[PDB]
């Protein structure tokens, strides 16, 4: 897993997000 995923894919989603 959940910190990889939540990490990375908060990241990503976050980043991706802004962008």
């Amino acid at each position: 897993a959940i910190v990889a995923l939540v990490v990375a894919i908060i990241i990503a989603i976050v980043v991706w997000s802004i962008v």
